[PDB]
């Protein structure tokens, strides 16, 4: 008896953002204008910017694998 | 009895932002004018960034695997 | 009896900011300005930066492998 | 002109576990036998406990009050 | 012009566990029996346990308070 | 002009755990036996415990007051 299985496979994941292009993206004029202004509660504020965020809690590779072979 | 099974397989993952071109982003203007202004909680502002900010928690690699032979 | 199983596979795992390019990223211009402005609670500022900013409490590799071969 | 607002409010906030009686409660019997036991990956187990475990990152308490007087 | 405004309020919070009674909880009978037995990775394990655990990050007192007050 | 605001206001915080009885509480029987027995990673293990374990990185007081003013 012969036992000749092959695992041969190509696998791949491609996930987020690839190959893009961003040609002169920010270009333009942003003017902000703010007075006799009041805020009670938390401030979250972003003006005129091209941040890279990546976050990658995934992306994990795993094999389990389980060999047996018996005589009786 | 030959028991000769094989892994040849290629596992690939490549998550988040992969190969991707920025050109000239930020190249316009950004004016932020602030008069008479108040604040009573937290505050987190962002003005004209460009921040690459990268946060891998996945990513790991793992194999289990288990071999047993039994005469009788 | 022959047992010859083999692992052969080769496993990568590529996971945040790869090969990305940036060209004159931070090339404009940025103006702020602030008069008679009140903060009562804690400010987090960022004006004109482009941090390359990395955490990796992931990446990891392991190997969990057994071999038993009994007679009786 | 007598400006004379009052505040009597009686503001009250009561969360999680509050005023209940627990009798006896673990009084039965528990029995675990474990025999060629394996495990490949992290564990976390529990046999008969009674714990209270309690977490409050809530409960804070805040007022922001603002008063102005004008004459021209 | 009588400017007299009055805050007399009673603000409360109760938070977590209070005022719980337990008579007797852990009075019952356990058993544990292992043997033969095997872990590649962390391990965690209470048996007959009744802690009290307590945690607070919250629970914080604030008052933000602004008089002003103009002639012209 | 009278400009006389008052607080007079009582403002309290009571969080995590407070007033609970415990009668008794470990009066039963636990029973552990281990034998042959092994482990590749970290341990925590508690058996029969009754801990108070309190942690309070919150409950903070603080008064941020503000007062002006102005003839012309």
């Amino acid at each position: 008896i012969v036992y000749k299985p092959v695992d041969l496979s190509k696998v791949t994941s491609k996930c987020g953002s690839l190959g893009n292009i961003h040609h002169k993206p920010g270009g333009g004029q942003v003017e902000v204008k703010s007075e006799k202004l009041d805020f009670k509660d938390r401030v979250q504020s972003k003006i005129g910017s091209l941040d890279n965020i990546t976050h990658v809690p995934g992306g994990g590779n795993k094999k389990i694998e389980t060999h047996k072979l018996t005589f009786r």
